[PDB]
């Protein structure tokens, strides 16, 4: 039902997972792809997350990188340390906080919402 390869990877529910690396976890979630170390998909679908140490809800996300936090759907992550909610954001560099929709945001320590 999932795809589990490495050391202490587990779904405790949703199937057509992969998961890759070590100490990831979809704790509710379907078709979600993970690779690397410590990423948590908590509840949501579709996500690809790539690094380390990120925590993903919501659907059709990309993040990658590290230490990004992540909900809502269709947002695009790189750099590290994010916090970003809402729909269709595209966020890169470092500490940026961003929620609302269709937001491009690059550098650190920005803020930005709806």
């Amino acid at each position: 039902p999932n795809t589990i390869s490495g050391s202490n990877n587990t779904v405790r529910s949703g199937s057509k997972n992969v998961l890759a690396g070590n100490d990831n976890t979809v704790i509710s979630g379907d078709n979600n792809s993970v690779s690397g170390s410590n990423n948590t998909v908590v509840s949501g679908n579709d996500n690809t997350v790539t690094g380390s140490n990120h925590v993903v809800s919501g659907t059709n996300h990309i993040v990658t990188d590290n230490n990004n936090n992540v909900s809502g759907n269709d947002n695009n992550v790189s750099g590290s340390f994010h916090t970003v909610s809402g729909g269709h954001n595209t966020v890169s560099g470092s500490n940026n906080t961003v929620s609302g929709s269709n937001h491009v945001v690059s550098g650190s320590n920005k803020v930005v919402t709806d």
